[PDB]
């Protein structure tokens, strides 16, 4: 298991694992924040990020002092020590923490390794008192931000090239979160009275974590593959995404057919194949520093390819049957749910409530690492107790009508 | 299997099978239409029903001459004919021809039957040359009408009371569908080229029927039931009510929990049991030639109720199990789809593309009783070639933008 690095916010820059870094490709002179990396390749930025019915949560205060980033940053690595408190979050965590994109992407030449590219490198920045601070390329696999605006809107991707896409062509892409710990989405139960009546019950920001960590696995692997296109009416994207699907439950074939299954598949094992072919045509990066053979070894271990007596790189059609099958339907929300004893949504297409505020996941009489929320020695463990909403309050926090901006779903003019 | 007649929109109104009705209860004087009885208790009224991205199709000139509406009778009765074609769309019908309405409501006394209410009866025009026409009671099951402005959105419904709501309480109520037959919808597959690609098709018209069908039947039983509200936030309705995916594909525990399930269940049975109560203090109707015991008679028959040796009646478990499973199980588009060799959707969450028209649903070398478009004599019944908007051009024609408003969903203020 990957081991988590404990941090205080006021911690100093040490040019290492407390850093000035620069994660938005340049208008040359941008923005750089203070990072810290908790796990290899993955970092946290306890800052905003500003680069039927539905519930837009403001919060413009949200971390803007000091001892709330100190506080968001805690949290962070507490949620990722319970992620890591069980093997299957633990087996999430270490390969994520393997899963290296690869250097380049459709726009650099097949025959290199090219590092300085957007979907790879971000600047850092070493401070070295008495001269000028030097500004260096770095690698990184996830950079985890605090919310942009809107609080309730945790989402991960990547800074998309001109052109292609390099999470979903095998190349991978550092991914990033924005993401609110502390904003709980809320979702119902339909409950046999120990009459029948609906149930409300908030989420495990842990899951909540672990499910957006599933994304970022797939996009790292280059595997983060659409449906077909809906295209002649106006092209457009299917609203049905397998991949969405998947990364909730798995398999799901009252809903996604076994032809579209096989499609993206297809692509994936593709994008592997393309990968592997330029593995095998590789002899030189673009820049200076860049081992060649070292990261051959590192991309041969992380997309599982078999190695002939030349050197040569193919796919075996049984390794990648077990990887993909992992990937996509090992590593789901639902599974991972049941593994540590979490309430979530009954299906993908549950509605979500308004959501809730917890100022509590740092008080281990209301959230601990092995237990979350429904801790056994207070009788939270029983049906879930301790995510219910009419059972635990002392947990969470209502939101007001000064926070909470409210729409409702229209037909309008394109 | 029951007997559909075939008319002419010109055979004369002979106070029987072809009248003058007023469907819609009463500004006093109200609008009387031209209806013709093709089953037992099921009508056609070719008239317009006048009392992520989405296509209503505007034609203000549908139904205007007399020889549309012939053409529209003649492809209705066509479209029964079909569906009386085999065992399964017999049952279908007979079933729905059975399913008197209760004679009352929540409103009305117990211990009376009462005819003259909204969700039982209509007016009925008796014609007579020489005197006055007199206006007379006319209870019925299905009255099919043409569409209302909008041709795409076929819509089953009843007219609900002041409060209470008879389709969903057991009594059930007398059912209207607007249809439009020669509108097709429009759905995807995506498909292995014999590379994979999305291919589009259109419906068959009689398993679009089908489908209002079910929902006709269902709530002629009084088991059109909504899942609970979503109430606290703004009370509002369940997005994905049980009832509608039940009529598409029957359980679907990947989307209905089995609570959910079980409470509709539950419903259905004590809405049973509210009939068999009612029934055993029924002594009387509010009005004039009603027969009590032949309306017992026929209720027992339609909620299979047994009888004791006192005449008491009452719900027997083994009996409802059978008779709501078939109703919401049994009976179901995918059901039907594959008992008739049509293609529909994949899934009930698939969209929808723009819809298509046909003008020859009266043409065999087109579309059949039998077969409907995939005829195997004309290479159309492998891989449902006849419902392939690529292969089967002739079959269909594209809807111009001079009748098509688009419009995209947006998030709005409410
Ligand atoms: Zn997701
Ligand atoms: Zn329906």
């Amino acid at each position: 298991p990957v081991n988590i690095k404990n941090f205080n916010y006021n911690d100093p820059i040490n040019n290492d694992d407390i850093i000035m870094m620069e994660p938005f490709n340049d208008p040359g002179p941008g923005t750089y924040y203070k990072a810290f990396r908790i796990i290899d390749r993955i970092w946290i930025v306890p800052e905003r990020f500003t680069y039927k019915d539905v519930y837009e949560y403001y919060d413009p205060t949200y971390l803007k002092t000091d001892a709330e980033k100190d506080k968001f940053l805690k949290t962070m690595i507490k949620l990722f020590n319970r992620i890591n408190s069980k093997p299957s979050g633990q087996r999430l965590l270490d390969m994520i923490v393997d899963a290296i994109p690869y250097l380049g992407n459709a726009s650099t030449p097949p025959d290199k390794f090219a590092a300085n590219v957007a979907n790879v490198s971000i600047n850092k920045k070493i401070i070295q008192p008495g001269a000028e601070d030097q500004i260096k390329g770095l690698m990184t696999n996830l950079i985890i931000f605090g919310p942009g605006p809107v609080l309730s809107d945790n989402f991960t991707d990547s800074m998309i090239m001109n052109g292609h896409s390099p999470i979903s062509e095998g190349f991978g892409a550092r991914m990033m979160i924005r993401f609110c710990p502390s904003c709980l989405n809320v979702f119902n139960n339909v409950q046999e009275n120990k009459i029948f009546s609906r149930r409300a019950y908030f989420a495990d920001p842990a899951l909540t974590l672990m499910h957006e960590l599933i994304h970022v696995l797939h996009g790292l692997y280059g595997i983060k593959i659409s449906n077909l296109p809906i295209t002649p009416f106006m092209q457009h994207s299917d609203p049905v995404q397998a991949e969405e699907l998947y990364t909730f439950g798995g398999h799901d074939p009252s809903v996604i057919s076994p032809s579209t299954d096989m499609n993206i598949y297809n692509k994936a094992l593709q994008n592997f194949q393309d990968i592997a072919n330029r593995l095998n045509i590789v002899s030189s990066a673009q820049g200076s520093g860049i081992d060649i053979s070292l990261y051959k070894q590192i991309y041969k271990n992380k997309y599982d390819f078999v190695e002939d007596p030349n050197g040569k790189y193919s796919v075996d059609k049984d390794k990648f049957d077990k990887l993909y099958k992992a990937l996509m339907f090992g590593f789901t929300e639902t599974n991972l749910a049941g593994e540590y004893g979490i309430k979530t949504r009954y299906s993908y297409f549950s509605e979500y409530l308004p959501p809730i505020k917890t100022e509590k996941l740092l008080d281990n009489t209301i959230y601990t690492q092995n237990e979350g929320f429904n801790i056994a020695s207070k009788n939270l463990k029983t049906e879930f107790n301790g995510q219910n909403k009419a059972v635990n309050k002392e947990a969470y926090e209502e939101i007001s009508l000064e926070h909470l901006v409210i729409y409702r779903i229209a037909m309008c003019k394109p």
